[PDB]
């Protein structure tokens, strides 16, 4: 089922980083890693869990569609695309936590609770202190893929529209990015998928990253694993 | 509103082409065009027909999603692409004629009249063929038309379900970046004179969203790239893309 493919390795060793990339190959059924154990240790989800709550933010009501706009509080923080107003698409583009909390806040504790169960999220058993392994973002987002969330299919599509991410004559990634800093280590995400004509290969990676600098490695280096294995040219 | 900018030109002619750029932007409800004439002057659909033809099969139930396979008749056709199984995404990536005309033969007349009706599409004229009268029947459509019907697709207001909407939203998915998206269709008018390229579209900014509709004389298909490239040199021209 699951196959260890270590010379993966070189590609985090090129860069001079540790870490794992996970694919599953959908119509084989299979799986491929660099790194058994990695693939599968929980880190803290950070940005990655804005799909799960852009998807119960939708079911609820919460949020009434993509165009709904968010205004900014006008209080202005770090990233100066968050100084801004935003829609579900532009929040999620750009990863904008006072968006994403507020929709916490209206979803509320109990009902946010109940909903992560229905999706079995996360290792941690019942970001908002969730640990997830990266095999199970990927089970996770097979459920999304296919529209097997205790959502409606809408919120469903909403929230695939929302993770589009690049799109070509080759390929269509739908992922989403995060960053996890305020407890070691300190680590890059990104999760996904990549669709082509017959075949759709899930992806989920995490990398030790110290700093800020090296985020565009998340992206990077899982594109060379799967040009590596000729799933994107 | 509308505003005519003739610097657009330069673009056919560098080509040695003539055609029509027709924008529109959503925010200020302006529009923009190198020839208001032409923009209005209505042609042959062509496989821009395939997104009223998308729209109308789903919401009959023709098509049940996204997935469900057209298998290949096993008739060998020209084009390559042509010759497998498709799904609804790609029947639209390789404008797969043969798995439309089923649809419309599945749609049939008078299911397909109404529609276009409700659609307020073109002239709304399906005379011919039912699954050829987009190529050589009567269906008229200009390009300020196209644009004012892909504006009602894209605000889900179409007389079918939001879902069938939505689903033919991502099956004209085209381009996508850090900057921009583009969801649009190609066509090439091959069978009725004047032979003509379309493409009709959107680009979708953060803040703001340009509809878009061309089409050009296209006597040869040697052009067909030239359809895809003028449009981003005047969207660039424009500043809506890098
Ligand atoms: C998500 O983990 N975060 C939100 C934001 N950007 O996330 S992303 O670029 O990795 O997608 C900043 C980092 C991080 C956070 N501050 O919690
Ligand atoms: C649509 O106008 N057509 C279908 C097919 N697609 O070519 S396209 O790249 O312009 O869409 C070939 C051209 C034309 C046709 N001959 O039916
Ligand atoms: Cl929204
Ligand atoms: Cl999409
Ligand atoms: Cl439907």
């Amino acid at each position: 089922e699951w196959q260890e493919n270590k010379s993966w390795n070189a590609h985090f060793t090129e860069h001079k980083s540790q870490g794992v990339v996970v694919l599953w190959n959908e119509n084989k059924q299979q799986g491929f890693t660099n790194n058994l154990k990695r693939a599968n240790q929980a880190f803290l989800a950070a940005s990655t869990f804005k799909i799960p709550n852009s998807l119960i933010a939708l079911d609820l009501g919460v949020v009434k569609d993509e165009h709904q706009v968010f205004k900014w509080d006008g209080q202005t923080r770090d990233i100066a695309t968050w100084n801004r107003d935003h829609n579900l698409i532009t929040a999620m583009k750009y990863s904008v936590v006072p968006v994403y909390q507020e929709f916490a806040r209206q979803i509320g504790e109990a009902r946010m609770s109940k909903m992560l169960h229905a999706f079995d999220y996360g290792n941690e058993d019942i970001d908002g202190g969730i640990r997830i392994s990266a095999t199970e973002q990927i089970s996770f987002l097979r459920k999304l893929y296919h529209n097997k969330l205790h959502v409606s299919e809408r919120s469903q599509r909403i929230v695939k529209q929302a993770m589009l991410t690049e799109a070509n004559g080759d390929y269509i990634i739908r992922a989403k990015t995060g960053y996890s800093t305020r407890i070691e280590p300190k680590i890059g995400w990104w999760v996904g998928w990549v669709e082509l004509d017959d075949n759709v290969w899930f992806f989920a990676m995490n990398m030790d990253m110290p700093t800020s600098d090296g985020l565009g490695l998340r992206q990077a280096i899982t594109k060379e694993v799967l040009k590596q294995e000729k799933i994107i040219p």
